[PDB]
């Protein structure tokens, strides 16, 4: 259960901070030192390269992200997407997804503790998959996806070949290729059905809730046809549920093997929710101590390893000369590794994340950094808390023996095992 980031650790530890690489068969650099990292991320000057996204825009010979907002590089294209997308991003906009994030949460819960019976092994890998999406579904499209409650197998079958497809595609048969381009095309008209259902509540007058859909439309205003549109749905779609659920579901299967951190985690949910079965806003900024088990599982295991930028003009860095033209790859699974940045880095210890200590320096950014940070930290940090708070309150989760503890990457990472649980009540 190791991954190539895995072996880019191993590099960055024995060859310093500037090391030439092959990823996705193409030539690059990680650099791994907090300044470069500082200096490359937080300049607008410096874009994401066309050619390490090529395999989200299209895959096998079909277009899936596009020239979305994840996989756009162009500075001013980018721009004008995200600063209208940004609308559905404001607190006030956040504030109005508590209802969702509770709503799904709680019925996670309730699926749960019907099996929680201490022998009916429960995937969390599946489950939280399942939760992540039926949240995004409703929050960003308003649709409903019940994949909680079995519904949908069909688009959960479709998400996954897809992921599959994208991990095949670069890396590494007859029916995948078949499998992966009908997926492809079934989640893009998946969007094509949920934009005609909101455009035709529109035109009979209906009133509908700024979301993520409103945003989205809104910047396709103007095109000849909506294929600009169905590349921002099918982007919103994969972004916005799957690192969520892949960073759950490594936080529970972390948390198996945390007996001492789950008691304070119990703690205090008690504390500042007790037994309440709906979290407001402002019960998630005091779960304090949730809140750094989260951090400190995302330097561990961050879900988005990391990004590129092209680096146009041959730069001098940490001392290597590095030629124009060149993608620059940063990871932050790297330095979250590196016990030069990190004191005994492969202990999970959410302390460092505590009142007082000084906070990271350019050498953790699981959600990225400046202009091409993650448009989804809030809405992302807000449902996982929401999530994880109500599983704390009410179940107590055990490993089902046979479960190993390792990763795999497929479009993200995520853990090796599907997280086999057996539950029990609190
Ligand atoms: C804990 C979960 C999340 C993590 C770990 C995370 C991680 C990241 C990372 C590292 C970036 C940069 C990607 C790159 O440079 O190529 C990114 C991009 C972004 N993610 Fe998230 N994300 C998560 C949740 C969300 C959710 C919930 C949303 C949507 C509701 C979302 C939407 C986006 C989009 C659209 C982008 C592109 C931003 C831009 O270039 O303007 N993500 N995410
Ligand atoms: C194809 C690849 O799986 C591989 S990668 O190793 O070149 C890579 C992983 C993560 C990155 F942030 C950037 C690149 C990939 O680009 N995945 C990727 C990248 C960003 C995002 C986002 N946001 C996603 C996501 F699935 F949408 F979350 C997948």
């Amino acid at each position: 259960g190791r991954v190539l980031q895995d072996v880019f650790l191993d590099w960055a530890k024995k060859y310093g901070p500037v090391v030439r690489v092959n990823v996705f068969h193409k030539t690059s650099v990680i650099v791994t030192s907090p300044e470069s990292v500082k200096k490359f991320l937080m300049s607008t000057k410096y874009n994401k390269d066309s050619k390490m996204y090529r395999a989200l825009q299209t895959v096998f010979g079909e277009r899936l992200f596009g020239q979305g907002l994840v996989s756009e590089c162009n500075y001013e294209r980018w721009h004008k997407q995200r600063r209208v997308i940004d609308l559905a991003f404001s607190r006030s906009s956040l504030v109005s997804l508590m209802e969702t994030f509770n709503e799904k949460a709680e019925q996670l819960v309730e699926i749960l503790e019907a099996k929680a019976d201490g022998q009916t092994p429960v995937s969390m890998q599946d489950m939280l998959t399942y939760t992540a999406m039926d949240i995004l579904a409703k929050a960003a499209f308003g649709m409903e996806t019940s994949m909680l409650l079995g519904a949908q197998k069909p688009l959960s079958q479709a998400v996954k070949l897809m992921l599959e497809g994208i991990t095949a595609s670069r890396n590494t048969k007859r029916k995948q290729l078949r499998e992966v381009r009908e997926s492809i095309r079934f989640l893009r008209q998946v969007g094509r059905d949920w934009v005609q259902r909101r455009r035709e509540a529109l035109k009979r007058g209906e009133e509908v809730p700024a979301d993520i859909l409103t945003q989205i439309l809104k910047a396709e205003e103007g095109a000849q046809d909506d294929e600009g549109l169905l590349d921002n749905f099918v982007t919103f779609f994969i972004a916005g549920h799957e690192t969520s659920a892949n960073h759950l579901a490594f936080t529970v299967m972390e948390l198996s093997r945390q007996p001492e951190i789950v008691a304070r985690l119990q703690a205090e949910v008690d504390e500042v929710i007790g037994s309440k079965r709906y979290l407001d806003f402002e019960d998630l900024g005091r779960l304090q101590y949730l809140s750094q088990v989260l951090k400190e599982s995302l330097r561990l295991y961050p879900p988005a390893w990391g990004t590129f930028r092209l680096l146009e003009e041959e730069t001098l860095i940490d001392g290597v000369r590095v030629p124009g033209n060149t993608p620059l790859l940063f990871s932050t699974y790297v330095m979250g590794r590196m016990d030069t940045y990190f004191e005994d880095p492969l202990t999970f210890n959410p302390d460092r994340f505590g009142p007082g200590a000084p906070k990271p320096r350019f050498t953790y950014f699981p959600f990225s950094l400046g202009h091409r940070s993650c448009i989804g930290q809030q809405f992302a940090q807000m449902e996982v808390k929401v999530v994880m708070a109500k599983l704390l309150q009410r179940l107590e989760f055990r490993l089902v023996p046979g479960q190993r503890f390792g990763l795999q990457e497929q479009a993200t990472l995520k853990p090796l095992d599907p997280v086999l649980c057996t539950l029990r009540p609190r």
